[PDB]
DNA sequence: TTATCCTCACTAAAGGATAA
DNA sequence: TTATCCTCACTAAAGGATAA
C-alpha cells in the first residue's frame, strides 16, 4: 500500500517503515550505497534538509524507486 | 504517462516538463508557494543538492504528489 | 523569462567516532 | 543498533538583484 506522499516527513516516515518491514538496518543500508549511518539516521528523522542525492541513494538502497502522480 | 523514476536529474526533467506543457512560469510557481525564482531554476539544472523541502515545495505548486514504487 | 550574480546565516554530509 | 557527537569543506536558500 503506496499512498501519496506531501512532505519530507511523510516521506521518510515511509520510508523507514519499508526498511523497518523488511528488518534492515541503518547500518547495511548505508553499506550498500556507501554513505554513512548518520546520514540516515538524519534523513529518517529530521528530513526536511535532506539532499534529494541522499534520497535517491536511500530509495535503491530500500529496493524501491517513486513516481509522480496527481495531488488531487 | 508518469514513469518510474531514479535520480534527481531525471526527477527535475519531469517536473520541468510538467511546468513546460502547463505553461507555468519558475516566476509564478515560486511566488505561489513562497521560495525564489531561483531556487527553482536551481532545482530544474542542478537538483542533486537540493532540499526535501524544495522539492515538495515545486510539487504542491505543480498541483503533484509523489508515490514510493517497486524499483523492479 | 530565466540563468546568473552578491551576501549571509545555516546546514548536510563527509571524515572520524561513542554509549549502552 | 541508532541517535548523537566533533570537525571541515561545501552548498542551498534566503535577502537582494541583472541582462536581453
Amino acid at each position: 500500500s503506496f499512498q501519496k506522499i506531501y512532505s519530507p516527513t511523510q516521506l521518510a516516515n515511509a520510508m523507514k517503515l519499508v526498511r523497518q518491514q523488511n528488518g534492515w538496518t541503518q547500518a547495511e543500508l548505508a553499506k550498500k550505497i556507501g554513505i554513512k549511518q548518520a546520514t540516515i539516521s538524519n534523513f529518517e528523522n529530521n528530513p526536511d534538509n535532506t539532499t534529494l542525492t541522499t534520497f535517491f541513494k536511500i530509495l535503491q538502497s530500500l529496493e524501491l524507486s517513486m513516481t509522480l502522480c496527481d495531488a488531487k
